[PDB]
């Protein structure tokens, strides 16, 4: 499944495909852009079956409902919802277009890379553990992006040797998605990513 969106400030693409032979996806995402801001999130539930989905879906729902809150507030609501669930790894990104500012918070192995035309990339290491409902010490990143920046948020189903290179070379989110096609054919795990290109 691919879904694309565009406005004056960003173009996005969401790709999601299940593990080969698996009916219920354990990954979830949420994406919403208006003329002023973007909210998005990607999550990968622990365990299997309906229980992995229950966990990542709870995140999708909370990010949509609480989108106006700061990322660390949203992720903490997500953490509380994991109590008595399998838990999930997750990443939450908010962008304010007028300021060209983004904020980011994550726990676990859902990765985020933002590539600047200047050749700088924001590429945090994964934070160990997962959202389990137990106490977290969140790390929130706040920074300015330059026009022309491109980014990806992806679950562990996408395993690419040099993701930065794909972002640098691609001229649109459709091109970057096509550039990643060889990593999507095996379907060893659920695979979810969100691409963005920022004006
Ligand atoms: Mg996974």
């Amino acid at each position: 499944m691919i879904q694309v969106e565009e406005n004056e400030h960003i173009q996005t693409l969401v790709y999601q495909l299940n593990k080969e032979g698996k009916s219920i996806c354990g990954d979830s995402f949420f994406m919403k852009a208006d003329d002023k801001e973007l909210i998005c999130a990607v999550a990968d539930g622990l365990g299997s079956g309906s229980l992995a989905n229950e966990s990542s879906a709870a995140i999708k729902d909370l990010v949509e409902n609480y989108a106006s809150e700061d990322v660390e507030s949203i992720i903490e609501r997500c953490n509380q919802a994991m109590k008595n669930k399998r838990g999930a790894t997750a990443s939450i990104l908010k962008i304010n277009f007028e300021q060209r500012q983004f904020t980011y918070c994550s726990v676990g192995n859902v990765r985020f890379i933002l590539h600047s035309p200047s050749g700088e990339s924001f590429y945090p290491l994964p934070i160990s553990g997962y959202l389990s409902g137990k106490p977290q010490k969140y790390k929130t990143h706040t920074a300015t992006y330059e026009k022309g920046s491109k980014f990806i948020i992806h679950t562990d189903g996408l395993n690419v040797p040099d993701i930065r290179s794909h972002l640098k070379k691609g001229q649109s989110v459709e091109e970057i998605s096509n550039s990643l096609k060889m990593y999507t054919t095996s379907r060893k795990d659920d695979l979810t990513y969100i691409l963005g290109q920022l004006s």
